[PDB]
């Protein structure tokens, strides 16, 4: 049972303009692209003092698309909030009693989750808090398992990040937790031991989720997670070190920010993404065979090839599939480097996975009768060639779209099979 998480940037999303940055670019991606294999979406938001407003647009969308849209395949969503949140419990003597906790717990299950149709909830603690913050920090997060997370009986995640090992406030409740995201931006699988070592008194391995990130345009800081030959890159490393000693999994920070760098073009500019690297960390932190990988690749090759113009590409991409000897480069065969430098943009291994279950092979053999009519053009009537190219094309671009079902399927085979049953000639 592995776990990929990411930390959805909220101000990055569509429906945000203007929230927590000074670019005046437009953001490129909804949460809809998020890509599958993905099981918790950390909804990361900061919102700076006077962009409320701004950033409303985005939580009604979230409460009215995107959280339905993800639960549908299976997602869970939690909400990032500072620990220091948990420190205001609100309280009348000199310390909060069990019911002021309870209610300081359902007040923030209130006003950070259930007010944005989100499950669970992720605490940010990157201090060293005192004695005192940690007696009110263990009341409220004690008050809320009995909500979310493990000792709550329900789906909803409970979920503890940080970027060290501090273990006062998180030796007494670590059982309330699904697991612990660990911060270890520009490291390797070497500090992901150390940190398992130092957390092992108060944490399994299998509750365990190392994570990188991606780098965030205008940072200060020098998180390089990213780099080629992949199998030298922090992701690779840490991917297959979560998959060899079975941790919790892996997650990834600025989703948004994949195959981004700190170059000058790419430090002050908002730019889309094939999310090559997400996608391939997927792979690699669920143990994904070179196999697998390698039929998802080619199923995808073969349902584009009918609307895809480029044949020389279509070559290209095929043989580097099969030529491939890493899961990252099976993904950059079709994807590509960047955005755009590839065959396709949205390939998902994850998703294509899911389609193979459908059969093709009526549509792709009456598809190919289509194309050999198509290249005797000259041979029929054009009343009827116009209907099969029509339908041709129209089947062929929806084949190549995102996702499909069986009954789509069946009726693109028998529109393509009537449209060849009436060429005159
Ligand atoms: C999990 C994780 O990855 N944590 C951090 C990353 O956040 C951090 O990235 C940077 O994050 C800031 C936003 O951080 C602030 O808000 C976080 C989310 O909580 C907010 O919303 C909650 C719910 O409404 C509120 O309860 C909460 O008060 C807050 O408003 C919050 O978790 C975070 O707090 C952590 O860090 C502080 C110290 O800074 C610590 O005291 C806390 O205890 C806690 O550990 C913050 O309060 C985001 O604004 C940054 O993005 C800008 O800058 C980047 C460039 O760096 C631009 O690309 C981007 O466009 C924005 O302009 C950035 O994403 C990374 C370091 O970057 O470190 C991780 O550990």
């Amino acid at each position: 049972e592995k776990h990929f998480m990411v930390y959805y940037r909220a101000w990055r999303d569509k429906t945000m303009q203007g929230v927590n940055t000074t670019l005046p670019d437009e953001n490129w991606l909804t949460m809809h692209d998020i890509p599958y294999g993905i099981d918790i979406v950390n909804v990361f938001s900061y919102v700076p003092k006077g962009q409320e407003a701004l950033a409303q647009p985005f939580y009604d969308t979230l409460k009215n698309e995107y959280a339905p849209a993800l639960h549908a395949r299976g997602v869970r969503l939690v909400r990032g909030i500072d620990y220091s949140e948990l420190l205001k419990v609100p309280y009348a003597g000199t310390t909060p009693t069990e019911a002021e906790f309870d209610a300081y717990a359902k007040e923030l299950l209130t006003k950070f989750v259930d007010d944005l149709g989100i499950d669970g909830l992720d605490i940010d603690m990157e201090t060293r808090p005192s004695e005192k913050d940690i007696v009110l920090s263990n009341g409220v997060i004690r008050a809320l398992s009995k909500y979310i997370g493990p000792k709550s009986g329900t789906d909803r995640p409970f979920l503890y990040d940080t970027n060290a090992e501090y273990l006062p406030p998180l030796q007494d409740v670590s059982d309330c937790f699904d697991f612990l995201a660990y911060q270890q931006y520009g490291s390797d699988d070497k500090r992901t031991q150390r940190a398992l070592n130092n957390l092992s008194p108060v944490l399994n391995g299998e509750r365990f989720v190392p994570g990188l990130t991606f780098p965030e345009e205008q940072d200060r800081n020098r998180w390089y997670d990213t780099k080629e030959p992949y199998m030298e890159s922090n992701m690779y490393k840490v991917a297959r070190y979560s998959y060899e000693n079975n941790l919790g999994g892996m997650f990834l920070y600025a989703l948004d920010r994949d195959g981004r760098t700190y170059n000058e073009d790419d430090l002050n500019q908002i730019k889309p993404s094939n999310l090559l690297w997400t996608k391939t960390a997927i792979a690699e932190s669920k143990g994904v065979s070179l196999a697998e990988m390698k039929a998802a690749a080619q199923h995808y090759l073969k349902r584009i090839s009918y609307a895809n113009t480029d044949l020389e590409a279509q070559n290209k991409a095929a043989e580097t599939v099969t030529q491939a000897t890493t899961l990252y480069d099976v993904n950059k065969a079709i994807l590509g480097g960047d955005y755009g430098q590839g065959l396709s943009n949205t390939y998902d291994a994850e998703l294509e996975k899911g389609l193979l279950a459908i059969d093709l092979t009526t549509l792709y053999r009456a598809l190919d009768q289509a194309v050999a009519a198509i290249e005797k053009a000259e041979s029929y009537t054009p009343e009827t060639i116009q209907a099969l190219q029509t339908t041709k094309e129209s089947v062929a671009t929806e084949l190549a779209g995102k996702t499909y079902t069986a009954a789509q399927v069946t009726t693109w085979q028998t529109e393509v099979q009537t449209a060849l049953d009436n060429l005159k000639e």
